[PDB]
This record gives structure tokens, C-alpha cells and sequence, in this order.
């Protein structure tokens, strides 16, 4: 059909089979990239602005405000071009020069900070400098996020694997795909799968904490994932397994798959995909359906690493 | 389902309505940049291979070799390696070196010429070094570029648009996308649309034929299109119109997509909608569904004047 704006056509995204990763077929990729703004974040983008709708909270002249790392903020963005909302966008000057022109040409109002809680802090003071026209929408918490992963993302890993799928592999940053995900195909088609969430071994805070131990983040270079604490929308009972990356491994794993699969992914996407090999080629694993997320694509990280 | 390797996962991109073109929503866009490569050509580079397999001058061993202007080369280098072909591109220093970084990171061995028709004659040199290891695949002759739309992008636009569609507005590089998007829908579910092609005013070879004036190409700033010359995958005889845009309004169209629409367009994709809004704001199209081809997004062309 024709759908009435952009935030309506988010999602649907495709299931690859790797042929250099895994043992005989068994690891397939959902290409995210292939969404509105080009990330797994267009739905959250997409259905955080429409439950504030349905809840009152956003309204006609209401304005966005809010502080992203980057995918969240570009996803925003378009919903609020797509459906009329102003929006600011909290950025220190941390930030590609590549995000600065993209949500500028997003029409995006931007400050400055100088790094995430120093700009997170100061979209705070905006808010609170006028709480009837600022409405903040907070990735972290907000419910909306893992929901549309529950109504979205999972049942199109069920119907797409035909409910053959018995692992699913994700990243965590603020945990909403692999909680609602992992709630859909668990608790709405019921089947026991194996969740697997991925984070940096430099910042290990999820194994950290379920292990009892000291909670110690650190740097890293994997962006999107990885965010130094554990978020309020990572449903951690649902997180059967943590698999650790280190930044080198991920980055070398994304340029395998450009150069080995013909798929452009993230640094992210490297991440995941070397976690799921591992899994895949454990004995216990070798003939299970292993589905992993790919959150973003390869060219809004031109100016990285990953070249 | 489960596609075997990225190039299976060609196509099926939505339609979104607009809302500050046209005139009630009759103006409608198919967002191609959301691709296996994330433009138009994913398409091509697949069929084209496709059907060199299926008729044998492409097997194993043989090396695809081939001269671009960007789109093509990175849909070909996708799919060469997602099928496990080695592939060499030609490439003056012409080039954004976004492309040739990102080419490099899809696996290709390039070269240099220092324009278009100097960058030709050295792919075919190297052709001729070998022609039993190198295959050239000639975007501008052949048929399965066209093929593939008439099988994929035309049938998609007939069955989102249940029939309705009445004008097809597309710009023309090689002219497939129009020629074959025009068969799929005059000829095989027999409706008789307007198909529409666009070109700069800067190049206006098509018009200057069809009016049989003096051929005059000039250079312009509308990445993918007016190549200027007539390509043999225009089939002319399936063209209703010719509509020009000027450089200057592709980008500023361009950058209304996106700040107004939430829609991360290319260069082309304003050229192409400019043309579409001043049919659509003539009575006689008024209430015609008009449905526009949006080849390539937003961050291809971060390092150009659309930023």
C-alpha cells in the first residue's frame, strides 16, 4: 500500500543467510539498514512520537527536545519532518561533522556541549526552561521502544524463519530490541529461544553485573552499543546469554562482511555477527536457526575506523 | 523467507505519499535508496549477473571488469562479492574519495584515467588483455538492466498502487528503470499511463532529439542522470514526455525532502519530484496518481552541494 508519511513505512526488513560465517547456513542477518533514516532506530523514532500522541503528551506546537550518540536523533528527526514537529537535538561537539550536516539538513536545532551526560544535562535545563512546550522522550526508558520491537521486529523474525528460529543475537545499547524481541517470540508465540545479548569486552557492565562483580565501564569504538550502564529497557529476565566483543575483532568482522557478503553494515553489525559465529560454531548450536540484528550500514561510517 | 545471498533481496521498497507536493496527495515516491547497496542499481548489479550466469559468459573464474559513475559500481561490487566474483572498476581521480573508499571496502581492485569516456576506454583495454578472463557488463545496452525492472520495480508499483497509478515520472542515466517500469505496466496489466522522463535543462539531449534540434550536453550538478547522449536502454517509443529541471531546484528539492517530508533523498530524487509537482499542479493531472522514483539517499552525497 502507500503509506500516509514516512514514519509509517518502518520495518519489514530482510533475512540474509551468511555463507562465510556459521556451519552450513545456520547464522542469518536482519538488514536494518533498510529502514526510513537507515537504522534499526526508525522504529523506535517512529512509535516513541506516536504513543506520545495517543498519550496527549506531544501535541500540535509542543517541540522535541532530546540528546542522542546519533542513530535515535537521526530517527527523530524525520518523524518530527514527517509529521511536523520542531525538534532540538542535544550534541556537544563530540560529534561527526558528517551528524552536524545530516541533522541540519534533517532541520535539526543544535547546541552545544562539549559528552553524553554533559549534553544529556543540558537538554534537561531546556525542558525544564519551559516544561509546557519541551517534551523529552528518553530512549532509555521510555516503553515505546522495546514495544515496537514486540509488535514489529519479533514477528517478522517469526513469520520470516516460518517459527524456526532458535537464537536471536543482538547488541545492546538501550536494550529495546533484544527485550522486545525477545518478548514476542517467547511470550506471544512461545517458544523457548536462546537470547543473546552482545556488549564491548571494554565496557563488559551487562556479564559485570550478572556476575556479581565490579561494575567497570571503559572506551571502546563499537557505536551504539555499549553505553557504560545497564538501561532501563534491557528486561534483563529475559537474557538468556552475554557474549563479549572486543573493538579490533568487530570492526575486522564488518569489513568481511562488505568484502565477503556484499553486505554493507555498521561497526555494530560486526559486533553481533562475531558473536553469532562463535555461538554457531559450538557443537550445542551447530544445528539451530541463529538470527542476528544488524542495526546500521556501512556509509555513516565513511569518517571511522571501519575504513 | 531467507535470501540465499544479498543480491535475492533486491527490491520490494515502499510507496510514501507526500504532503507538501502536489496537490492532495496525489503525488507519490518509491524509495529505492532502500536497497541491498541502498540505491536503484542493486537491482541491475543483480540481474546482470544473473543473467551472464544464465547464459554462461560469467563463470567461475572469469572477473567482472566494468567503468562507472558511482551507483552501478557499488551495486556490481556488492553483488560480486556476495556471489564470489572478483571485480575491477575503472575510476579516473574523478571521484568522491568517499567512493573509492567505500569501493575499496566492498573488495574492488580500481585504477585511474584522469572523464567518463577516458575511464571506458580503459576497462575496455583491460577486456582486451584477456577476453577469455574478463566480462564486461555494459549498463547502457543491456537488456537485463530494463528486464529487471519490467519484472520487479513495474509489478510492485502496480500492485501498491492496486491498479491506480497513472503517471510514472522518472530521470533517465540509462533509462531503465522508465523503459522497463513502462512495459510492466502499458504492456503486460495494459494500462495506458504517461511515463515521464527527466533531465537536466543543463543536458536536454532527450528533449533536443525528440525535437529534432541540435544535440547539445552541458555539465550539471544531478548525480545519476544526463549522461548526455541517448542510451540504448531508453526505449524512446515508450516515452510520453520530457520534463527538465535545473540543478539548482533538484537540490533545493532535495533538501525540502528531507527537512519537510522526513525523506532522506539523493540529488536526483529532487529532480526527479520537482518535475512531478509541476505536472501534478496542472489541472489536467490533478487527480491522477502520480508515482515518482526516487533512486539514492541522503548520505551518498554528504561531501556535495545538496549539504
Amino acid at each position: 500500500a502507500i503509506y500516509a508519511d514516512n514514519s509509517y513505512s518502518i520495518g519489514n526488513t530482510p533475512l540474509v543467510r551468511l555463507k562465510h560465517f556459521g556451519h552450513n547456513g545456520n547464522v542469518v542477518v536482519k538488514i536494518e539498514g533498510r529502514n526510513p533514516s537507515y537504522s534499526v532506530k526508525c522504529r523506535i523514532g517512529a512509535n516513541m512520537v506516536w504513543q506520545a500522541e495517543k498519550d496527549g503528551t506531544l501535541t500540535k506546537g509542543k517541540e522535541i527536545v532530546d540528546a542522542t550518540s546519533g542513530n535515535t536523533g537521526i530517527a527523530l528527526a524525520y518523524v518530527a519532518a514527517a509529521r511536523g514537529y520542531k525538534i532540538t537535538l542535544t550534541m556537544p561537539e563530540t560529534a561527526s561533522l558528517e551528524r552536524k550536516r545530516l541533522l541540519c539538513g534533517l532541520g535539526v536545532n543544535l547546541v552545544l556541549t562539549e559528552g553524553m551526560k554533559g549534553a544529556i544535562a543540558k537538554a534537561e535545563e531546556i525542558v525544564a526552561s519551559d516544561p509546557s512546550r519541551y517534551v523529552m522522550l528518553k530512549q532509555f526508558e521510555n516503553p515505546a521502544n522495546p514495544q515496537i520491537h514486540r509488535e514489529t521486529t519479533g514477528p517478522e523474525i517469526w513469520k520470516d524463519t516460518d517459527g524456526k528460529v532458535d537464537v536471536v543475537v543482538a547488541g545492546v545499547g538501550t536494550g529495546g530490541s533484544i527485550t522486545g524481541i525477545s518478548r514476542a517470540i517467547k511470550l506471544d508465540f512461545g517458544k523457548q529461544i536462546t537470547s543473546v545479548a552482545v556488549e564491548p569486552v571494554e565496557s563488559p557492565v551487562i556479564s559485570q553485573t550478572l556476575a556479581g562483580e565490579e561494575v567497570k565501564p571503559g572506551p571502546h569504538k563499537i557505536q551504539g552499543i555499549g553505553a557504560g550502564f545497564i538501561p532501563k529497557n534491557l528486561d534483563l529476565s529475559i537474557i538468556d546469554r552475554v557474549e563479549t566483543v572486543d573493538s579490533d575483532t568487530a570492526l575486522a568482522t564488518a569489513r568481511r562482511l562488505m568484502a565477503e557478503e556484499g553486505i554493507l553494515a555498521g561497526i555494530s553489525s560486526g559486533a553481533a555477527v562475531a558473536a553469532a559465529d562463535r555461538l554457531a560454531k559450538l557443537p550445542e548450536f551447530a544445528d539451530k536457526l541463529i538470527v542476528v540484528i544488524l542495526p546500521s550500514a556501512s556509509e555513516r561510517y565513511l569518517s571511522t575506523a571501519l575504513f
